[PDB]
C-alpha cells in the first residue's frame, strides 16, 4: 500500500511509487538506479517503436566504444567549457595507472566523428545515418532522482551526416516528431515542440529543437527529448569533408544532426499519470494490459479460458493463479504496478457467464458478459489510453497560459503554471528573468505553434522576437 | 583483399573485418567500433537468445555499470588474480572522488546485494534476471577484434532457486541454447563440457562450457559459459529464506550465472571466412540476397524497367521473409558490386540483366561455393530459399568435418605432444589435478616444434576411459579431458 500522497510531498510519493511498483531498486552509488523488469519492459516498448520508425528513415544501428580519449574529447568544444565537471575519468586498471586517463562517454560525438571523417571521401559516402542504444555517464550537478536526472542512464543517440543543409534540416524535424509520438501516442503525455533560445541551445549545434512536458504536481516543466542541427560545427572540427562535385580541388564540410532520448521518459510517465494508488500504465506500453485474478478446477479453467482468448486477440494478459496470495493482495499488487485493467472472476460471475473489469485510471467496475470479452476489453484499453492523454492534455492547457509583462508573468508562475511570454531572446535578458523570478524560471522552448500570435510591434517583458515558453524546470 | 588466411592469419583477419565494414579501429587500445554490418549479427544472436530465455521464464533488466569500492571487495566474488583487469573511475572533471568506483567487469557484486533484499520467503524465488550490456575488462592477453576486447557487449544471466535440482536443470538448458547459437545460427560446431578444477570459475560449484575450434590457428576458444554456483554466493550475500515447514533452518538460494559475448562474431569470421572475405551464415546474414542490375545503349525507360524488375524481385523475396537488398546505385559498376558484397559475405548474389528479363530468368551465385545457377523467374521464392538452406547446411557440414579431423584421442604424453604440434586439439586421460595441468602447460610449451591448456571435460568424449587407465603424468585418470592451444 502506498501511504504518501502526490499532492502532499512529491519526493516521497515518487520514491514509494517506483519502489513498490517494482520499477526501481536503489544502488549504493548516488544517482544510479537499478531498472527492474517492470521498468525495463517500458523502455523496451519505447525502443521497439522508435527503432522501427528510424529504420524506415534509413538509420542503421551500431555500437561505438564507451571510452573516449583525452585528445578526441579535447579536440574541440563538443561541449562548452562548463560541461567538463560531469565527465567521469578512468585513470588506472587495478593498481596500475593508465599512461593517459580515458573518459566515459557523456555523449558520443567525439567518439563517432573521427570515424565519420575517415569514411567520407566523396559525396557518394553521404548520408551517414547511425544510431546506438547505449548507456552514458554524466556526474550530474543537481539533485539525483530516479529516471529524471540520473548519473548513468540509458538512451539512444542518433548521429547523421549529409551533403546538403536541406536534407539535414528535414531529418531534425522528422526525429522530433517521432519523439513527440513516443510521448503522445505511447506514453499518453502531451508535449510542446519548440526551439531552444540562444542561452539554452546546445553550444555545439546551430539550433536545438525539443519537446517539453509539464509535471503539474511539481509545477515544473521538463525536457523530454532533443534533436539538434549541428550544421558544420563538428565537421569543421573533425574534418569530415568531401570533394566538391563541380569544382576541382574544393572541399565541402558535411552537414550533421544528432538527437537523443532517454529513460527519463518513464519518470515523466510516472509523474504525469501516477495517482495516490500507485503507478498508472498507458496500455500501449503496458507489458501486462489485463491481469486476471480469481476471487478449484472449475473457476481457474474459466480464468485460463479468458487468458487464452485474450492472447488470441493480441492482448497482453497475465493470469495470477497463485494460490499463496489472497485476492486482496493481488488487487493491491497489480494496482501499484499500474496494470490498466483488473479482470476479477468469482464463483458468482462464472455461473452467470459474467466478469467484472476494473480500469486503473478511473476505478470504474464494469460488469461484462463473458462472450463480450475480447471486444469489450480492447475497447476499454483504448479509452484508458485516450482518457489518460485527455486528462493530461486539459491539465497542460490549464497550466500553460500567456502573459505580456513581467508582473503578470510572476503571478502565474507563482501559481504553479508555465507561461508563454514575448521575449527579446537575448542572454542578458534571460539571465535577468532567471533571478527576478527567483526557484528561477528558465526558458523551456520557443513553441513552433505558440498560443497567440505576437502582437504587432510588441515589446519583450528591446522588442519581442517570439513568444517563448518559460517556467520552472528540472 | 591481399592476405591469405592460411599464410598470415592476423593480417587476413584484420583485412576481412575492416573491408567487410564490420570493424573500425579506435584510439583506445583493445576497443573497436562495431559498424552496422557487425552489429546486425549481434542483433540476430540477441533476438534468438532473448526469445528462448523468455520461454524459460527469464526476465530482462538493467543494473548499474558502476561498482562501489566497498561492494566489489566486500565479498570473495572473484580471485585476486582478476584485480588487475578492473577499470577504476577516480575523478569527475578535475575533482577526485572520495572513493574510487569500478566499471562492471561482471555484475555479481551489483546484483546479488539486491537479490538478498528481494528474497524474504520461498514466494520470492525463483529470481531469473538477464541483462544485455557492455562490460570492461582491462585484458592483459593480446586483444583482438571480437575475440578478446577490453570493452565488449554481452548477456549475463543470473538466477536464484529454492532447490538444487531447479538450478542444475537450468545450467544445462542455457548451455544447450549457447550450443544452438553457435551450431544452428552461426553454423559452428562446438564441444560441450565441464571445466577442470583449474579452469573453472573459482566462486562456483562447477563451470560448463562450449569450446570452438579455429583450424587456421589450430587453437580452441571458449564460446560461452554456464556456472552452477550452488550456495557459495547466497551464503556470502545472505540470500536466505525461512521455510516455516522447516523451523530453525536457513535456506540459502541455489544460483547459476551464465554469459555469451560478441566473441561469437569473431569465431564465425575465423571459421567460415575465406580469401575472398567474409562468409555469412544465411541464418544471421542481415542481407541474405543482394540484387544487382547488370548490363546497363539502353533507353532511360529501358533502364527504369530493369530497375523495376530488380525491385519486383525484392518485394517477392521480402514476401517470403528473405532479407534482401537491391543495390540500385548508379555510381558503381556491377563488377565492383560483385566484389563488394562478396567481401561482405552475402550468401546469394542475384544478377538481373536485360537479356535475363526478356528470357524470364535470373542468375544466382552462392557465396560459399561460387556456383552460378540460371533460375526461372517464376521459381524465385522457392529456389532462393532452398539455396539459402543448403548454404547454411554446407557451412556447418564443412566446419563439422574440420572439427572431427582435428580432434583426436591420445593416451600418452608423447603422442599428445606430437598431435598437438600438428595443429590439433586432443582428448587425453587426465587426473584432474591443478599441479598436473600446470605441468602439461609448460611441458607442451618446452617440448614443442605456446603451451596447451585444458579446454573442457567433454560430456560425450570420443572414447570410454579404460578401467584403471592412468593419467598422462603418476595418478589414475579420472576422465578424458579435451586439451589444446587456446585463444
Ligand atoms: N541526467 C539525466 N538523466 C536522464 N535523462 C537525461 C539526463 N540528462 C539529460 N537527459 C535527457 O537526455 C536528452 C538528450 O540529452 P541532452 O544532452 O540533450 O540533455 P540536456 O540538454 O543536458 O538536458 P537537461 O537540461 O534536461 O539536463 C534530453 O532530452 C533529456 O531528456
Ligand atoms: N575480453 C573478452 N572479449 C570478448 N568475449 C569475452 C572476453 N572475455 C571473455 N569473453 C567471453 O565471455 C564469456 C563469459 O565470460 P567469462 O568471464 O566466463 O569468460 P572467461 O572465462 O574470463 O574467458 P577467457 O577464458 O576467454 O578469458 C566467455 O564464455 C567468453 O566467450
Ligand atoms: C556533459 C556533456 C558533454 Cl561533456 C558534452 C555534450 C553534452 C553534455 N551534456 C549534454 N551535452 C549535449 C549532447 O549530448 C548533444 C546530443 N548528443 C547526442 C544525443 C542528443 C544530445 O542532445
Ligand atoms: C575480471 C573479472 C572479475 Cl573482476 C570478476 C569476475 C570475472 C572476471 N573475469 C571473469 N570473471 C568470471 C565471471 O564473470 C563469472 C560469470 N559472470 C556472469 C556471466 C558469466 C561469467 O562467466
Ligand atoms: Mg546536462
Ligand atoms: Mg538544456
Ligand atoms: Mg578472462
Ligand atoms: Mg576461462
Ligand atoms: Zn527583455
Ligand atoms: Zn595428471
Amino acid at each position: 500500500g502506498l501511504e504518501a500522497k502526490k499532492e502532499e510531498n512529491l519526493a516521497d510519493w515518487y520514491s514509494q511509487v517506483i519502489t513498490k511498483s517494482e520499477m526501481i531498486e536503489y544502488h549504493d552509488i548516488s544517482g544510479c538506479y537499478i531498472l527492474r523488469p517492470w521498468a525495463y519492459a517500458i523502455w523496451e516498448a519505447i525502443k521497439d517503436f522508435f527503432d522501427a520508425e528510424i529504420k524506415k528513415l534509413g538509420v542503421e544501428n551500431c555500437y561505438f566504444p564507451m571510452f573516449v580519449s583525452q585528445s578526441a574529447l579535447e579536440k574541440e568544444k563538443t561541449h562548452v567549457a562548463d560541461f567538463a565537471p560531469e565527465v567521469a575519468w578512468v585513470t588506472r586498471s587495478g593498481k596500475t595507472e593508465l599512461a593517459e586517463p580515458i573518459a566515459i562517454r557523456p555523449t558520443s560525438e567525439t567518439v563517432m566523428y573521427p570515424a565519420y571523417a575517415k569514411w567520407v571521401q566523396s559525396h557518394r559516402d553521404l548520408p551517414i545515418k547511425l544510431n546506438q542504444w547505449c548507456n552514458v555517464v554524466r556526474w550530474e550537478f543537481k539533485h539525483p532522482q530516479p529516471f529524471l536526472r540520473t548519473r548513468e542512464f540509458l538512451w539512444q543517440e542518433g548521429h547523421s551526416a549529409f551533403a546538403t543543409m536541406e536534407e539535414a534540416a528535414e531529418e531534425v524535424l522528422q526525429i522530433l516528431d517521432l519523439y513527440a509520438q513516443v510521448y503522445e501516442e505511447l506514453l499518453a503525455i502531451p508535449v510542446v515542440k519548440g526551439r531552444k533560445t540562444e542561452k539554452e541551445k546546445f553550444a555545439g549545434g546551430d539550433y536545438t529543437t525539443t519537446i517539453e512536458a509539464f509535471i503539474s504536481a511539481s509545477g515544473r516543466a521538463i525536457q523530454g527529448g532533443t534533436s539538434h542541427h549541428l550544421g558544420q560545427n563538428f565537421s569543421k572540427m573533425f574534418e569530415i569533408v568531401f570533394e566538391d562535385p563541380k569544382i576541382p580541388g574544393e572541399k565541402q564540410f558535411a552537414y550533421q544532426n544528432s538527437w537523443g532520448l532517454t529513460t527519463r521518459t518513464i519518470g515523466v510517465m510516472t509523474m504525469v499519470h501516477g495517482d495516490n494508488m500507485g503507478l498508472v500504465l498507458p496500455p500501449r506500453v503496458a507489458c501486462v494490459q489485463v491481469v486476471i485474478i480469481p476471487c478449484k478446477e472449475a473457476l481457474i479453467a474459466k480464468c485460463n479460458d479468458y487468458r487464452r482468448r485474450l492472447l488470441s486477440v493480441n492482448i497482453r494478459v497475465r493470469a495470477d493463479l497463485r494460490d499463496n496470495y489472497s485476492p486482496g493482495w493481488k488487487f493491491n499488487h497489480w494496482e501499484l504496478k499500474g496494470v490498466p485493467i483488473r479482470l476479477e472472476v468469482g464463483p458468482r460471475d462464472m455461473k452467470s457467464c459474467q466478469f467484472v473489469a476494473v480500469r486503473r485510471d478511473t476505478g470504474e467496475k464494469l460488469t461484462v458478459a463473458e462472450n463480450e470479452a475480447e471486444t469489450k476489453l480492447q475497447a476499454i484499453l483504448e479509452d484508458i489510453q485516450v482518457t489518460l492523454f485527455t486528462r493530461a492534455s486539459e491539465d497542460l492547457k490549464t497550466h500553460m497560459v500567456v502573459a505580456n509583462t513581467m508582473e503578470d508573468f510572476q503571478k502565474i508562475l507563482d501559481s504553479g503554471k508555465i507561461v508563454q511570454i514575448p521575449f527579446c531572446g537575448e542572454i542578458d535578458c534571460e539571465d535577468w528573468i532567471k533571478k527576478t523570478t527567483a526557484m528561477g524560471a528558465k526558458s523551456l522552448c520557443i513553441p513552433f505553434k505558440p498560443l497567440c500570435e505576437l502582437q504587432p510591434g510588441a515589446k519583450c517583458v528591446n522588442p519581442a522576437k517570439y513568444y517563448t515558453l518559460f517556467g520552472r524546470s528540472y
